[PDB]
RNA sequence: CGACUCUUAGCGGUGGAUCACUCGGCUCGUGCGUCGAUGAAGAACGCAGCUAGCUGCGAGAAUUAAUGUGAAUUGCAGGUUGAUCAUCGACACUUCGAACGCACUUGCGGCCCCGGGUUCCUCCCGGGGCUACGCCUGUCUGAGCGUCGCU
């Protein structure tokens, strides 16, 4: 071939993709942060009740 | 006289000594002599109907399963096919931390696979699995006017 540049760079190298012979974890972790765990409980204070009454919103 | 002061005694205060108790120490001896990338020691934050501390525990959060035991736990409520305790082999085990995508603000990514938008056509949202350094054996892809062999 021809060398038109004075510098030497590391040649392009083919690299494989991970192909494990066994998953490291037996099962995926259950999603502990779900919709039931998102909401804990509503608020019942004076400001919350007024906010529900007028602003059409929940707390 | 009366006040004040002093002494002694009774009683009452003040104080917490002495004595008697002791689920604590100290010392000696005996058997065993076991941590961690399958993530340790340590730290942080959370978890109880009423819970601050101590203790216990980890979003399955003062505990799940299993076994033994056999009618309680208790401060107040409430509700034998096994209550409560103990054992502990199944399961689970938040964030940091050797701490591991990059940094330490919990900020910013990349790749692959799923569920929402789509009805993959790409974005966007959610979920899951990987993405640290060094090193060993093997595999693949390479480099060298290094040593050569055929053209
Ligand atoms: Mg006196
Ligand atoms: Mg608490
Ligand atoms: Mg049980
Ligand atoms: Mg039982
Ligand atoms: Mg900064």
């Amino acid at each position: 071939k021809i060398r038109t540049s004075p510098t030497f760079r590391r040649p392009k190298t083919l690299r494989l993709r991970r192909q494990p012979k066994y998953p490291r974890k037996s099962a995926p972790r259950r999603n502990k942060l779900d919709h039931y765990a998102i909401i804990k409980f509503p608020l019942t204070t004076e400001s919350a009740m007024k906010k529900i009454e007028d602003n059409n919103t929940l707390v």
